[PDB]
């Protein structure tokens, strides 16, 4: 009817989690960072450690569920996988440590260093991720750049799979209701009929694009929420980014027409980009673009700048531990 989902849900001892230190906090709930070493296997495996407030709240074990059902289903080198559970108090998501955070975060800190190349393959990459997604059948309903972590600076994967859906074998839409929705990153038939697709998410992808493409500027910045609508019925879009080629903008233009179906696939941002990241300096217009540079694996304090010492000997990212 469709294909069995044989996904492994690896529930993790308390007991294998060591040195949890907060990332951060708020609505959300609480994120750690923190080593965990599998019993018997000489790894230390750096991973961020997602809990909410509190063993209450059914509803909340409920939604962290949903996500970890989510997050446990899908493999690409775009998108971000559970590690497993762990079933304390709190139920507590564990997840591969994306060390320099947050991109939207990371644009705004790095403004100085960040040249056309790493712009446009962090486009390409979270293409790849969304192409993925769609294949799998998953509309993520919240990609935005607070959405994607930045594992290197040359390596993004996109997260926050807490408000996507699956789509049946033959269905096309996702209806949803009620809850809070990023307005901002939404395609207009979301706001107005709350259907949501493939193509909704492509939307999204625009308004992500323009986020980096201005360093991590506020989307309709001072406007309330409740006018949003009307603005794009009346035809008015995110203002052309100044570092944007015509070619870049008319990309972003092409992911907020009104005609879901005349929107750019996911495939074809891939290949769009793809050509523009091999001339970077002919689509994004950057001063002093061609002399900036960013940590890369094969520098030293690169790992001494997340790790102890102490540590380092057996630690290995979980991209490189896999289980049968
Ligand atoms: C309250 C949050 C908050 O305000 N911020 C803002 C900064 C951000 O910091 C990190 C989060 C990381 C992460 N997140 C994550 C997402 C879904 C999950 F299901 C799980 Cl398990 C984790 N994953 C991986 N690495 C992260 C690294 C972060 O900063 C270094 C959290």
């Amino acid at each position: 009817g469709e294909a069995p989902n044989q996904a492994l849900l690896r529930i993790l001892k308390e007991t294998e989690f060591k040195k949890i230190k907060v990332l951060g906090s708020g609505a959300f709930g609480t994120v750690y960072k923190g080593l965990w070493i599998p019993e018997g296997e000489k790894v230390k495996i750096p991973v961020a450690i997602k809990e909410l407030r509190e063993a209450t709240s059914p509803k909340a074990n409920k939604e962290i569920l949903d996500e970890a059902y989510v997050m446990a289903s899908v493999d690409n080198p775009h998108v971000c996988r559970l590690l497993g559970i762990c079933l304390t108090s709190t139920v507590q998501l564990i997840t591969q440590l994306m060390p320099f955070g947050c991109l939207l975060d990371y644009v705004r800190e790095h403004k100085d260093n960040i040249g056309s190349q790493y712009l446009l393959n962090w486009c390409v990459q979270i293409a790849k991720g969304m192409n993925y997604l769609e294949d799998r059948r998953l509309v993520h309903r919240d990609l935005a750049a607070r959405n994607v972590l930045v594992k290197t600076p040359q390596h993004v994967k996109i997260t926050d799979f807490g408000l996507a859906k699956l789509l049946g074998a033959e269905e096309k839409e996702y209806h949803a209701e009620g809850g809070k929705v990023p307005i901002k990153w939404m395609a207009l038939e979301s706001i107005l009929h709350r259907i949501y697709t493939h193509q909704s998410d492509v939307w999204s992808y625009g308004v992500t694009v323009w986020e980096l493409m201005t360093f991590g500027s506020k989307p309709y910045d001072g406007i309330p929420a409740s006018e949003i609508s009307s603005i794009l019925e009346k035809g008015e879009r995110l203002p052309q980014p100044p570092i944007c080629t015509i070619d870049v903008y008319m990309i972003m233009v092409k992911c907020w027409m009104i005609d879901a179906d005349s929107r750019p696939k996911f495939r074809e941002l891939i290949i769009e980009f793809s050509k523009m990241a091999r001339d970077p300096q002919r689509y994004l217009v950057i001063q002093g673009d061609e002399r900036m540079h960013l940590p890369s694996p094969t520098d030293s304090n690169f790992y001494r700048a997340l790790m102890d010492e102490e540590d380092m000997d057996d630690v290995v990212d979980a991209d490189e531990y896999l289980i049968p």
